[PDB]
């Protein structure tokens, strides 16, 4: 599947793509405003995820740092990034269907899209300004909104005994984007696309 990640925002990204494991393509790319990236992701990929990293330096071998998102020190990104991430996620050729959304589960750092380029589903957005509003306790200093199972780190808001209801913090980040996952049993916003069909990722769609 090809997926085209574009940078709509108005300062630099890192983006990753990766499935916990392994990189996905190259893994990571720095993005100026409006560049664009494809990515070919293969077939049957199950737990995908891309995501943008903010406020990076990266030295000639591909070693750095970023203040949102890092994932462990790399440009080309093998493992997941580190909370505040807002997430892309994906599953591909799922007996005949690919399975799309985006999660706040892990926090939010860039305003994003994502959306099929090929025909017969809809896309899904988280758009507002989530750091801009993010209540006191979950700011995150380098920059985002945590969530709060990575600020507290207790089993309700981690969802640990796999049973958990919704909370302050969650119903935060549901008001301000509804058509995202806010906690792990949130009621699913998952969209259900073709097999095979291709995405486009933008980040700061509005």
């Amino acid at each position: 599947a090809t997926f085209e990640i574009v940078n709509r925002c108005s300062y630099t990204v890192w983006a990753a793509a990766s499935k916990g494991d392994a990189a996905l393509d190259a893994g990571g790319r720095q993005l100026n405003s409006g560049e664009s990236w494809t990515i070919n992701v293969e077939p049957g990929t199950n737990g995908g995820k891309i995501w943008a990293r903010t406020d990076c330096y990266f030295d000639d071998s591909g070693s750095g740092i970023c203040k949102t998102g890092d994932c462990g020190g790399l440009l080309r990104c093998k493992r997941f990034g580190r909370p505040p991430t807002t997430l892309a996620e994906f599953s591909l050729n799922q007996y005949g269907k690919d399975y799309i959304d985006i999660s706040n589960i892990k926090g939010f750092n860039v305003p994003m899209d994502f959306s099929p380029t090929t025909r017969g589903c809809r896309g899904v957005r988280c758009a507002a300004d989530i750091v801009g509003q993010c209540p006191a306790k979950l700011k995150a200093p380098g920059g985002g909104c945590n969530d709060a199972c990575t600020v507290f780190q207790t089993s309700e808001y981690c969802c640990t005994t796999g049973k958990c209801g919704p909370t302050e913090y969650s119903r935060f980040f549901k008001r301000l984007c509804p058509d995202a996952f806010s906690y792990v049993l949130d009621k699913p916003t998952t969209v259900t696309c073709p097999g095979s069909s291709n995405y486009r990722v933008t980040f700061c769609p509005t």
